[PDB]
């Protein structure tokens, strides 16, 4: 039959090496199953490998099944077996599903596509869907039918999966187009963010590995991403990924942990990720961006003297993720989406990988490293925004994720990363105080209508919008109330004037100044989008 010439007489092409590029684009490792032959075998199966010509690579084949004593999984590895060029016998030391690999360097002229037949009679064509070569839903539906291994393969452009056949039936019997691109165009979204169009897929081009695990939820890891066999409904079906909010959220945040390495620092290591999740969300075009608002900063800055690595975690229980999230969102917002700087995140992830610091050698450094880089990317001086951050408050302390690092900020370190980031121009716009969000956007049951603020959306940015009615406001008690100011983009309270240093700031127009700020020699100030303070 054709169908199983389609599969024991193959060209496999060349993959790169996953460890090598990992340490290069501070990733975790992807996989080297990018080369499923579709063969499956039993322990003692003798299988036959004829191997054309192999150009000076070295070539292998790994068999590929379950491991895990709780419950089982799909492994990253397996038996592996030699194979030259001509003719080889193996005898299968256990069961599973078959991958040639070839892994090497792609620009080599030997990086060819190499011929590989196993011939009818050694082991059992399962088949796979390979993308671009099967191209239709009828085509896989057919070979997802005559395929009987636990396990079916499914090769996209970026990504793959190796789900039970079970579920595969269960949900997509005659159709995997919608998942595929979809997942594929997920992954391709977040590689987009990363600035490696220069090296992928010149150079670089293993997919992601979508194993689906007899236990567990969902998570990724070196070498695979797993989501558990009982939640694929909410995989393979297009509709169940868009029918809520936290359904593209967790898988996109998972898949965001492979690639937060070179922007991370332990404090930031379940937020930094955060950056690709709000992404994803915003490009599958359906729902707004996740995270507190603003005023969860000026509560823990200023009404608690927290810095960045303490932001609402006074008691160092857990990092404040909704808060944190929308420090690197805000940098989205306004150079994308706001169109200041299109390529700006590319710029800081090349600059972050030069850097080259991991995750948890020396946060209060890589903070600082940070700051500098998004200065240094944008070409402005972002001292204000970092500031508000908390990225220049001192340090001296350890702190617990994922292990226990030593958090360390210096004034000195601090004078320099001010002095570094004052090579460049003042930015255009105050843009600490952008939103992506407003209110009328949520039903009142919503967590994001009370936080989001009145002022500071995003289109008064990209506009550049002035303040130009009548602005007042008046203060009774500790509550300020802000009269026609609507085109501002914050209120802020400075000590003595607009170059004293900030007091409180809220994106309200009625506020309430908490107890402890200091109200002797404050100031209130109207903030227009692109910077000007003006006394109220
Ligand atoms: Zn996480």
């Amino acid at each position: 039959d054709k169908w199983e010439k389609e599969f024991r007489i193959r060209s496999y092409e060349p993959y790169s090496n996953i460890a090598e590029w990992a340490d290069k684009l501070m990733t975790k490792k992807y996989s080297d199953l990018d080369n499923p032959t579709g063969i499956s075998v039993k322990a003692g199966d003798d299988i036959i490998v004829l191997v054309g010509d192999t150009y000076g690579q070295n070539i292998s084949m790994q068999c590929i099944w379950e491991t895990g004593t709780e419950y089982k999984q799909t492994a990253s590895s397996g038996d592996v077996y030699m194979l030259n060029p001509g003719v080889n016998k193996l005898t299968m030391k256990g069961e599973g599903q078959l991958f040639v690999m070839y892994n090497t360097e792609l620009t080599s002229n030997t990086a060819k596509p190499i011929k590989i037949h196993i011939p009818l009679g050694s082991g059992t064509v399962n088949g796979f869907f390979d993308l671009k070569e099967h191209k239709t839903d009828e085509k896989y539906a057919e070979l997802l039918k005559k395929s009987t291994h636990k396990y079916f393969c499914i090769r996209g452009e970026k990504i793959m999966f190796y789900f039970h056949r079970n579920k595969l039936l269960e949900y997509v019997p005659n159709n995997i187009l919608s998942a595929i691109h979809l997942w594929d165009n997920i992954v391709g979204w977040q590689q987009e963010l990363m600035g490696i169009d220069d090296v992928r897929p010149s150079q670089v081009n293993n997919h992601l590995f979508a194993i689906s695990p007899e236990g567990s939820y969902m998570w990724a890891s070196d070498y695979q991403i797993g989501f558990v066999y009982t939640y694929l409904g909410n995989i393979l079906l297009e509709d169940n990924v868009m029918a809520a909010e936290d359904n593209a959220w967790g898988p996109a945040h998972e898949i965001g942990h492979v690639h937060q390495a070179a922007i991370n620092w332990a404090s930031s290591t379940e937020s930094s990720n955060n950056l690709f999740s709000n992404f994803i969300i915003y490009k599958l075009g359906k729902y707004k961006s996740r995270g507190n608002g603003l005023g969860s900063v000026a509560t823990a800055r200023y009404a608690n003297g927290q810095a960045w690595y303490n932001m609402g975690d006074a008691t160092h229980q857990n990092e404040d993720t909704e808060t944190h999230m929308r420090m690197n969102w805000q940098l989205w917002i306004y150079y994308h989406r706001c169109e200041y700087k299109t390529d700006f995140w590319q710029t800081l992830f090349k600059l972050m990988r030069e850097v080259n610091m991991t995750e948890g050698e020396d946060p209060g450094k890589k903070q600082l490293e940070f700051a500098k880089m998004a200065s240094k990317a944008a070409n402005q001086n972002l001292t204000d925004f970092f500031e508000m951050w908390g990225f220049f408050e001192p340090v001296n302390t350890t702190i617990e994720q994922y292990g226990t690092y030593k958090y360390y900020v210096s004034d000195a370190m601090i004078r320099e990363a001010k002095e570094y980031m004052a090579q460049f121009p003042a930015p255009k716009h105050a843009f600490q105080y952008i939103e992506d969000r407003k209110k009328s956007e949520f039903p009142s049951n919503d967590y994001r209508y009370s936080a989001v603020g009145d002022v500071g959306y995003y289109t008064q940015f990209k506009e550049n919008q002035k303040i130009t009615k009548a602005i007042t406001a008046e203060l009774a008690g500790r509550k300020v109330s802000i009269q026609n100011g609507d085109e501002a983009v914050a209120f802020e309270l400075r000590e003595n004037d607009e170059n004293g240093k900030l007091l409180y700031f809220s994106t309200f127009t009625t506020f309430e100044i908490p107890s402890s700020i200091l109200m002797v020699n404050a100031k209130l100030y109207a903030v227009q989008a692109d910077g000007k303070r003006i006394l109220l």
